[PDB]
């Protein structure tokens, strides 16, 4: 009554297990006397190896040694020798890689954070100058996301329980004693924060350290469903400008380190569709560069219809890896980013490291009939008739931009459009809502940021991708002849209505080597209305295939 | 009288070993009848599978089961039996990646183009979808930034030597026949652009071909001098934003795949000074990221001095990580990039794979005197006193954009200012040229992109890094404990009379394996004064140190 800041532990709070844990068992393991390690880590009090390396004074790879000097005449003092394979680095290596994110106390913060909750962390830490930092580098990157602040010692040269660094943390938070609980693994660090007046927490076993939480914030911590994955915060993102052409440039978001994996969004979407996979991604060891595709946000918009045929299109995206200096990107579309991406594996099988589609299957051309009249046959199609006039469709998808998307942006059992009989009754919203309900799948604010893309060009340059079917038709059929032999992969979606997962079902006949994934209650919109079981089937296929 | 073009072939033209030579290489190796391979390779003729993979109808792995089946039968004509560990798979993926560019032929069309030639590769090839095709797709990309048209046979429908392609080169360079060369090692292939009237060369040894070619051509190709590394044009180069914070925002120039390299350039200059290692380092197996730093170009320049601390300085590249995703980067600096990389080592090594400075040496602070002081007691750095008052040196340095970088990016041998006494005269072109002569190092054109870039924020933002003297002084005395045990470089130039290659002579007691590099007649502008053997240097220190 009332907290309003939460501040975390890392080490045996935020990260388990513990470093001190690695003490401990190393010292059982030898047969060492109960102690000794941590005598010799604790050894100098304030003044200390160890305080100086926490403050930053010395770095890591330099207190080694020191810590050696001390477990060499702690043993010393008892009389003890150092077993022959004696590596104080080898030890504590192993207990950095072991430590790992305490995934419920994360989701914990996180969702405080999202109540209203200023979050930081608190840690004593090092400047970690090991061959084998990279590790631990990760660990804290992915922490620091979703944390106002990251307070350790050795940047601030301050360290826990010394009263100085808990009024920094006071002042970083500009917030009074009274308003921040402090959890920590350690007694020591508590009473200074309660001396203030701040609520503290004894974190031993995590579920007990979440109830007390629970209690003293009165907020739904433990227990709680399983919570959707990071999404992107636009303004965060870093943005990529590339002109392939004259007047012709494409925008992309990227994030992550690794090998390239090229995101193609469909029909009438952007970069944004994959907000919930950009991060996970990034995280499982890629190089996400998600695309703005051409006539769509950031990216040019030019008039002529032509400009839309797959194989220019295609091009193009050969020309961004080529000016990006990419031999390879591995491309993963959907809707109509899918049918490129397998276009992209016809015709550069050599840039393409691999191949995967959400909902759009490959379905090769039919060299004696023209698509135009197969359409017209299939009037779960029939939408795209509407589509071929130039102008028509633009006014209407115009006409109400967030009722556009709020009418689009639904889950399979929150339909709110006749799918047949377009051209019947003469367009998409026909008898349809002015102020269609907020679909579970978004919030109001992601609809705006669609909405705010789409207030550049428009819907000429997206509908215009509709209107090359018999271009497109001549083009693929000079690859009717080949076969896709590169790791490829396709996700069907259940409920998708219009891309059905049956017009999948002949594909491993040029793509014999095709990898599957399946996803129930799953309409159109894969990517927002089943994010987390998306990044685990692309995640695993990735690394199994995509790579190694 | 008068060529205008220039058609390279690629396989045995600018690509050597040809694959020809490892058919008939295989068949000596394992006593094959002379010829067989070469048979079932051309068997079938203008319909044969050979024909139909050089069109784009079949991929390459479609077609190596067709080709065994021809080595099956050519083999049963002569009753011979194929040896117990035959794979044409394995035969033709070593003739590929032994295949490597033929680099007098590429300098000799680098040149032609130079010499506005219109340059174009034309060759027979092929959909490669084999598990190793990355490699042949690098050695298509370094090709193809060098010419204006890459026409393969595969993506066009169209094979040499049949009439209709070489019509379509024609018509792909609108030139005509009689102004344009084709180079080619088969005889077949040039009969039909003789037809048309087309100079042709039969290239057997390239020297040879080099003597034709400038013969006919009336410019000098064999011999001349080792040209300058690949440049970069900016509006091929892809652009990258982050913002870092409110009103701060980042650009960056990206180019290559793999292990990340940020490149943090000098006063006062730009990401374009590393306009001769960016495609380089990209094409060594690194991803560049080359900075617009703080102040400078597309990123921000906010007007307050304390912006330009080391301190936020660094911490803003950190946050630059963070947004891209990256864990690490190896930061290579120059001047005052080279004295911020060199505290990002100290104050966050953990983000840092590894860090080299060209001519910027570390030299840690002195916790007794004050830096001001020391700056007045060296003549050479009295340039730094004059950029002390807010405005003075903005209005000199502002007054002519052209005058003056004309007058600052000169090489050692080329010096137009009086180094000292800058104070005393009051400002730093007072007794030199209006219209200086155009540096050997920088072309008109070079110079002006400098001129554009700075029109925006002009000299405030990047005098400012040398106004917290002071500020920087408090903050480096923090790391005085530290060392430096990361891999590290340093790169001296001789002929730096600023940044004299001395001031370096003691930082091995910092940085105990610090590897060094050094520089005859090279200036302080390092890159653009010795460009190859900075490539040559960084390089290997990258592949040796910053990976494996
Ligand atoms: C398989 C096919 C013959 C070959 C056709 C073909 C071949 C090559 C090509 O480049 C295009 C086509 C058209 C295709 C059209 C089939 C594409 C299937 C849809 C994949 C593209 C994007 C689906 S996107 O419009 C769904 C958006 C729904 C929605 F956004 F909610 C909307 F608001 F309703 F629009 C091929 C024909 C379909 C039936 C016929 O048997
Ligand atoms: C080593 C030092 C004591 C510590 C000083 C220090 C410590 C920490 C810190 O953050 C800054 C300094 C100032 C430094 C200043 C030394 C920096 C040497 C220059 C590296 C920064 C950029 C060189 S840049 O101005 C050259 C541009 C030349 C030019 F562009 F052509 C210009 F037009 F002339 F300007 C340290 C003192 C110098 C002498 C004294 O013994
Ligand atoms: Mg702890
Ligand atoms: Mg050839």
């Amino acid at each position: 009554m009332t907290l309003r800041a939460a501040v975390f532990d890392l080490d045996g709070v935020l990260a388990l297990p513990a470093v001190f844990g690695v003490l401990g068992r190393t010292e059982e393991a030898l047969a060492l006397p109960r102690g000794l390690l941590n005598d010799a880590f604790q050894k100098g009090g304030p003044e200390g190896a160890t305080t100086r390396l926490m403050k930053g004074e010395i770095t890591l790879s330099q207190w080694i040694p020191l810590m050696e000097e001390n477990c060499r005449k702690c043993s010393e003092t008892a009389k003890v020798c150092l077993p022959k394979n004696f590596s104080i680095k080898e030890i504590f290596d192993k207990a950095i890689s072991a430590r790992k994110i305490n995934r419920p106390m994360l989701q914990a913060a996180l969702m405080l954070r999202k109540k209203g909750f200023t979050t930081a962390i608190l840690t004593n830490t090092w400047l970690d100058d090991r061959a084998e930092r990279d590790g631990l580098a990760q660990l804290m990157c992915e922490l620091k996301m979703h944390f106002d602040f990251l307070i350790e010692s050795c940047q601030v040269g301050m360290v826990k329980p010394e009263p100085q660094i808990y009024k920094f943390l006071l002042d970083t938070l500009k917030a009074s004693p009274s308003e921040v609980v402090f959890l920590d693994d350690i007694g020591a660090n508590l009473k200074p924060a309660r001396d203030l007046g701040m609520v503290t927490i004894l974190v031993q076993d995590t579920d007990t350290a979440l109830k007390e939480l629970e209690k003293v914030t009165g907020i739904q911590l433990l227990n709680t469903p399983a919570p959707l994955p990071t999404s992107c915060n636009p303004s965060d993102m870093s943005h990529g400008y590339v002109t392939v052409k004259p007047r012709v440039r494409l925008h992309f978001v990227e994030l992550g380190s690794g090998p390239a994996v090229c995101l193609c969004h469909g029909f009438p979407e952007s970069w944004y569709s994959w907000r919930y996979q950009i991060p996970a991604l990034a995280q499982a060891g890629y190089r996400v560069l998600a695309m703005d595709m051409k006539g769509y946000g950031e990216s040019s918009a030019p008039p002529e219809i032509e400009e839309y045929c797959m194989e220019v299109l295609c091009k193009e995206m050969v020309t961004f890896l080529d000016k990006l200096g990419l031999s390879q990107a591995v491309f993963i579309g959907h809707d109509w980013g899918g049918m490129l991406v397998w276009y992209m594996a016809l015709f550069y099988p050599e840039r393409v490291r691999a191949v995967a589609s959400l909902n759009t299957p490959f379905i090769p051309a039919n060299p004696n009939m023209s698509p135009l009249e197969s359409i017209k046959a299939n009037p779960v199609f029939d939408y795209q008739l509407y589509f071929q006039e130039p102008g028509v469709a633009e006014a209407e998808l115009e006409q109400n931009l967030s009722r556009t998307f709020k009418s689009l942006f639904r889950a399979s059992d929150e339909s709110v459009l006749s799918m047949h009989k377009v051209c019947e009754a003469g367009g998409l919203f026909v008898n349809s809502p002015e102020e269609p309900s907020l679909s579970r799948m978004v919030t109001e604010e992601e609809i705006q940021f669609y909405v705010q893309q789409f207030k550049k060009s428009g819907f000429r340059g997206p509908l215009n991708w509709y209107r090359n079917m018999e271009r497109n038709w001549k083009w693929a059929c000079k690859s009717l002849g080949r076969k896709i032999l590169i790791p490829a992969l396709m996700v069907t979606a259940e409920k998708d209505f219009v891309l059905v997962p049956q017009m999948s079902q002949h594909m491993e006949d040029w793509i014999p080597h095709l990898k599957r994934g399946h996803i129930e209650d799953c309409g159109h919109w894969t990517q927002m209305d089943k994010p987390t079981e998306v990044n685990q089937i692309l995640i695993k296929w990735l690394d199994s295939d995509a790579r190694n």
